[PDB]
C-alpha cells in the first residue's frame, strides 16, 4: 500500500581522475566536467519533480559540491545538509597520493590488484605520525581521533557506514522524509549491498557511474521494490564504464 | 578571554537593481553580492579564521553567502544549520512591489515610517494572499501560526533572539567557532542584545554588505569589542 | 479526517504547598501526596491506553518526578525524556522563599493581589547578586545566564513557553507523535492561552488542578477539537479549586 | 589533564533470584538492585561528582539506576539519553528460561560455551518468536533489520562503539561530564576500547555492580588510570 523514494547520487569526475593517482580520503575538488554532472542531475531531478527534506553527504569537498550543485540547480538550498565521515570514500592507506602506475612497479601488478578490486585485503595502513593520517586533518577535528581509518578494505566501508544508515539515513525514510545520499562508489557500493542483500561477489562486480542519480523504490520494511538510474537511455549507455 | 563570533550580512540580492522590496521573498544574490561573500571569504582566510559551525536563515541570498565564504576559506566540511528565525525581517503587503507602486499605494510618507521605525509595521498580508509563508512548502515543517503576516524590527528582534539564546549562544559557550552569515535586520537582532543597545541606536546602525563583524566576549558574551575586519577607509565608503 | 491527542499533566502537591511560602524557580520537592497524583495519572492513563513518544518538562524537580512516575507506572520508561527552562513555573521575584502572608504585612494586601493575580505587572525583580538569581544555579551552568528572569508576570511566562511549542512541542505534534507535557500551572497555562486563543481575561480565570492530566484533542492546523480531564466525575468536582 | 569518566552499571535485576536469563528482557530492578543505584548516588555526592550528560539503554533495569543516582545526588535537572546501542548483550533462544530449563535443552557444556566466550552466540530467534525485538514496540522507531536475532560479546561490543565514536566520546571531547549507567557486557564494550585490551582480557573482566568505575582520560581520550570508587575492602567483597 506505501512506498517510499532514496535517491543516490555518486559524485561525478574530479581533479584527480584524469591523472592517474589514487585518492581516498585525499580532498580534491570537482573539474569542470563533474560540477557539469552534478547541475545536469540536479537538472533532471527538478524536471522529473523529485523533492527532498534531507540530504547526507561525505565530508569530502567533491561530494558536498555535488549535494550543493543539485540543490542550487533544483531550488532546495533551504534543505538541510548532513555531512558525515561515514560517508567518505574507502581510504587508501599508504596508497593516497600515490601513482597508479608507479605503485604497479614498485609491487607486483597483482599485488595493486588485490588492494584495489578484492573485498577484504586492506593496502598497507598509514602511520599514526604521517601527514595523511586523517587525525592530523582539521577536517576531523570534531570526531574521536581512533575513529579515522589508517587504511580500508570495501568490507572496513560498508561496516563503518552501515551504522549511519541505522541511526540517520534509515529513521528519515521511516519517517516519511524524501532524502538524496550525495556519497562516493564505495560507501554507496555499501549501501546497495545492504539494501539490494548482495554477497561479497555481486557488490564487487557492481560499477556506480559518476554524476547519475539511483533511484530506489523501498516498502514499509525499506527493502527495494524496484531501482531505476534517472537519464536518457543513451548517455547512460555510455556513462556506463 | 576568547569566543571570537562572526557576523555575516549578505550582499546585496537581484531586486536591488529593481527597487523592489523582499522581505522574506526569496530572491537569489546578484553576482554583485555573490563576489561579496567571497571576498569575506579571502580576507578571513588571509587573517586564518577557522569555524566549527555555521548558522543562516532559510533565504538562498543568506546560505550561498556562507557557502561561498566556506569555498573560499576551503571550510566546505563545516555543517550548516538553516533556521527561519534568520529570516531578513518581513515586509508585509509591500514584498514584491517596487519603490514606484509602494508611493503610488501609500504615499512616500507611510513608507518612510515602516522603513524606518522600530514599532509599525508594514500593511499585513493574510491567508487569501499567496505571499504569506504559510503557503510555502519551504515552511511546512512550522506550526503556520508561528509565521509572520507582516514585520517590523521589534517583531524580528523578538522571534531571533530565542534562536540566539536555545542554540547560537550555547555553542559559543561551548567552545565553538561560529559564523552567523544572515540579514542586515536578523543581524542587528544579536547586535542589538550583545551590546546592550536601545530602541533607538538599533535605528542608527547599519551593517554593511560583505564585510565581516567580529566580536570579542567575555566568559558571560559581553563583547569586549568588535570591529569589521576590513581595511581602513574602505570600511567607511562601504557604510553608504 | 485527522485527529492528535496532546496530554497537559499539571504537577501535584509539593512540600511548600503546606506552608505558604511563595516557591516560583524555588526547586522544592513533590510531597507524599503529589507523590500519589503522579502515580494515580499515570494509572488512569495506562487503563485507557494513552501511549506516549516524548515527555517535555521543566527543569523543576517537582514536574521530573511527575513524568517520571507516570512512566514508571504506564511502563514507558524507555520514552525520551526533554526538560527545558522555558517550562519551568512563573518566576516570583524577590517574593521568592517568602511568606505569603508576612508579606501581606510587609506591603498592601492589594500589592500581594496585583502581583499574584494580574496578568502583566512583575514583582520587584531580584538583583544578580542575590543568591536566588537562577543564574548562579548549576542548574542553568549550560543556559545563557541572560535568558533567565529576574522576575516573571504571566505574561513573560506565556512568551518564553511559546517558542518551546513552536521550536519542539508542536513540530512533535504534528509529525504524529503522541507527546506529554508534564509542567507547572503557570506554563501550561501560556500553552492553553495559545491553543484556546484566551484572552488576557478568560486565562487568568483559569485554573487547573493538580495531578489530572488535560487531554487536548487537536486538528491538522493543531486547533483544538475538545479538551477534557481524565477523572471519574466525583474527584475531579473535589479536585476543582 | 582533564575528562573524568563515570560508568555505573546496574543492580541486580529480579530474574538473577530466578536464575532467568534476562538479555533483551525488559526486567525491573530487584529492590536490592535499586538501593545499589542509591548508594552509588550518595557516593558520587560525597566526592561532588557533578554531571552535564547521562548515557543508557533502554532497559528500564538501567534507566532506573540513572533515575536513582540523579535523585540521590539532587541532578534531576540532567539530561538523560537512552540508546538500544547500550543494552545488555543479546541471550538468543535463553531469554526467560532458568538455569534448569537451560541444562535441560542444550546440555550444561553448550550453555557455558555461549556464557563464557567472546565468539559463539546463543541459539538464534527468528521473526516467527515473540521474543524477537522487532515485535517490540520499544524498537518501533529502528529498522528491524538492525536488531538481534542472538549476540555474543564481540556483536555487543560492535553495535556499541558506534554510539561512544558519534556521541559519548565527542561529549567528553567538548567539555562535558558523562556518566554512562549500563549493563555489564555493554560497558565491557567500551573497556575493551579505552584500555585497548584483547578478546582475552575482555573475558577475564568482571564489573562489579552499584560501583562507580572512574576513568581519568588524556586530551586524546587514552586513560591515564581508573578506579572503583568505593570502600578498599568492599570493593573486593562486591567482585565475587
Amino acid at each position: 500500500m506505501t512506498t517510499y523514494t532514496l535517491v543516490l547520487l555518486r559524485h561525478g569526475e574530479s581533479t584527480w581522475n584524469k591523472e592517474n593517482k589514487f585518492t581516498g580520503w585525499t580532498d580534491v575538488p570537482l573539474s569542470e566536467k563533474g560540477e557539469e554532472e552534478a547541475i545536469a542531475a540536479g537538472k533532471y531531478l527538478k524536471e522529473k519533480n523529485f523533492k527532498f527534506d534531507v540530504v547526507y553527504t561525505s565530508v569530502l569537498k567533491r561530494a558536498i559540491c555535488t549535494a550543493w550543485n543539485v540543490l542550487k540547480t533544483a531550488d532546495l538550498l533551504h534543505v538541510p545538509v548532513v555531512k558525515t565521515w561515514r560517508l567518505n570514500e574507502r581510504h587508501y592507506g599508504s596508497l593516497q597520493g600515490l601513482n597508479k602506475s608507479e605503485t604497479a612497479k614498485k609491487y607486483g601488478e597483482e599485488q595493486v590488484k588485490i588492494w584495489r578490486r578484492s573485498y577484504d585485503i586492506p593496502p598497507p595502513k598509514l602511520d599514526k605520525e604521517d601527514n595523511r593520517w586523517p587525525g592530523h586533518n582539521v577536517v576531523y577535528k570534531n570526531v574521536p581521533k581512533d575513529a579515522l581509518p589508517f587504511t580500508e578494505c570495501l568490507k572496513d566501508t560498508v561496516e563503518r557506514v552501515l551504522p549511519f544508515w541505522f541511526d540517520h539515513i534509515a529513521p528519515d525514510i521511516l519517517a516519511n522524509k524524501k532524502v538524496m545520499v550525495a556519497a562516493h562508489g564505495n560507501s554507496l557500493r555499501g549501501l546497495v549491498k545492504h539494501l539490494d542483500n548482495l554477497s561479497e561477489a555481486d557488490v564487487l562486480e557492481l560499477n556506480i557511474p559518476t554524476g547519475v542519480p539511483l533511484v530506489y523504490e523501498l516498502d514499509e520494511n525499506l527493502k527495494p521494490i524496484k531501482h531505476y538510474y534517472l537519464l536518457d537511455s543513451e548517455e547512460l549507455k555510455k556513462k556506463m564504464d
